[PDB]
């Protein structure tokens, strides 16, 4: 089956809770596998100890720049970047998990969780999963963002991994 993975998140060292994600390996295997492995840390690098660096209320929460911590960086388990796999899944509502990019075929490690329907991203960002549990936790992260994207507390993925 599809992987089920988790992110345990804190704000200034205080736990907010767990976000559980399904990864749609049946539709985007290569994209789902990248994320899965960055959660477990099995390649020697990954999301543990990195931040949500760009959080815009009524839009999305963005994370995954584990090299530069600011939106410039990240890397995939394949190499620095990898192709757009396909655009079959759409940005249908809150809870969609999608790849951030710098244009076509520039996927690395950065990702976002939507807090609204972001359909203007369809055909431009590769959707690869969704939130199974913990949308309340995502709304807590969202509360610490601002319209500029800058966060008011440091929001850290303190642990992550695979449940099944
Ligand atoms: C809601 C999604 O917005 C984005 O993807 C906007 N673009 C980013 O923040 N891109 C930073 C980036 C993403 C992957 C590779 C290098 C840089
Ligand atoms: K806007
Ligand atoms: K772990």
């Amino acid at each position: 089956g599809n992987p089920l993975v988790y992110l345990d998140v804190d704000a200034n060292g205080k736990p907010l809770g767990r976000v559980v994600l399904e990864l749609k390996a049946d539709v985007v295997p290569k994209t789902a596998e990248n994320f899965r492995a960055l959660c477990t840390g099995e390649k020697g690098f990954g999301y543990k100890g990195s931040t949500f660096h760009r959080v815009i209320p009524s839009f999305m929460c963005q994370a995954g720049d584990f090299t530069n911590h600011n939106g410039t960086g990240g890397k995939s388990i394949y190499g620095s970047r990898f192709p757009d796999e396909n655009f079959t899944l759409k940005h249908v509502g809150p809870g969609v998990l999608s790849m951030a990019n710098a244009g076509p075929n520039t996927n690395g490690s950065q990702f976002f969780i939507c807090t609204i329907k972001t359909d203007w991203l369809d055909g431009k960002h590769v959707v690869f999963g969704h939130v199974i549990e913990g949308m309340d936790v995502v709304k807590k992260i969202e509360s610490f963002g601002s319209k500029s994207g800058r966060t008011s507390k440091k929001i850290v993925i303190t642990d992550c991994g695979q449940l099944s």
